[PDB]
């Protein structure tokens, strides 16, 4: 275990004041932290940051995984609407990967806590637009998410949506095994991805369809009370979820377009961004 230094991102450990943990192990031992002078221009400023690290009893393969994650972020590059890499502590101690902090939790929790401040109809659509922008970027950089969901969209102090866990490789996951927090991850998967193991930017758009439904149900659980075996039957039968209560016909049509049985007929993020752009413009 000897990691190579990268002076682009390298940060001294003495510049990193660690803090309370974040988000229930959902992202693999993350903590709140305070980085003293990330920006070498203003070196006397603290910045609130998130810091992922390896677990108490992590394996040699877990380290391999965490490095790939770090390098992935390096390559993909910066965008407002994704979790950006800020730095890392690689030398003379455990690996710390420092990323942008998102004060107001994930999107599911964010929406649930703000059920009836209010979110204007505009806020919700604005929020959906932002995720589409973030996904357009990732798509432009050949990056397939594979698990796009409100659970993996974080929200900042400034209410900016930041996509997380995009990329994060692996290779036949168990459909039946749940998120121990209380979630069945297969319900976001497109049929081609679910059945045939074929992940594409189109399969992500299917998931974005489900994410839209999540938004306009203020953190609603999709296919509630439907076990795995039943979900298979439903998707096979061409079943699609009902329109949310607070959700226009235009937006529901967008969901349905995202849930088009034929992958190539689904709209691209590029298109979704443009449509959402226009729709945000006309909303209270
Ligand atoms: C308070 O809520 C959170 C804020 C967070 N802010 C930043 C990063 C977080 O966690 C993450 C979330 C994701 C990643 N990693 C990636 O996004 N990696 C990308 C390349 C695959 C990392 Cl390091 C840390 C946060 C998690 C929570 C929370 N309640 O769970």
């Amino acid at each position: 275990y000897e990691l190579p230094e990268d002076p682009r991102w390298e940060l001294p450990r003495d510049r990193l004041v660690l803090g309370k943990p974040l988000g229930e192990g959902a992202f693999g031992q993350v903590v709140l932290a305070e980085a003293i002078g990330l920006d070498k221009d203003k070196p006397n400023r603290v910045t609130k940051v998130a810091v992922k690290m390896l677990k108490s009893d992590a394996t040699e393969k877990d380290l391999s995984d965490l490095i790939s994650e770090m390098e992935m972020m390096k390559m993909i590059g910066k965008h407002k609407n994704i979790i950006n890499l800020l730095g890392a502590c690689t030398q003379d101690g455990p690996l710390y990967v420092i990323v942008e902090y998102a004060s107001k939790g994930n999107l599911r929790e964010y929406l649930q806590a703000r059920r009836p401040e209010q979110l204007s109809s505009k806020d919700l659509v604005s929020c959906a637009y932002q995720v589409a922008r973030g996904m357009e970027y990732l798509a432009s950089k050949k990056c397939i998410h594979r698990d796009l969901a409100a659970r993996n969209v974080l929200v900042t102090e400034d209410n900016v949506m930041k996509i997380a866990d995009f990329g994060l490789a692996r290779d036949h996951i168990d459909y039946y095994k749940k998120t121990t927090n209380g979630r069945l991850p297969v319900k976001w998967m497109a049929p081609e991805a679910l059945f045939d193991r074929i992940y594409t930017h189109q399969s992500d758009v299917w998931s974005f369809g489900v994410l839209l439904w999540e938004i306009f149900t203020l953190g609603g659980s999709p296919y509630p009370g439907v076990p795995v075996e039943e979900l298979f039957k439903l998707l096979k039968e061409g079943h699609r979820m009902d329109k949310p209560s607070n959700c226009t016909n235009e937006l529901y049509m967008m969901m349905r377009d995202c849930w088009h049985a034929v992958p190539s007929q689904r709209p691209t993020f590029k298109q979704l961004v443009e449509d959402l752009d226009r729709i945000v413009a006309l909303t209270s």
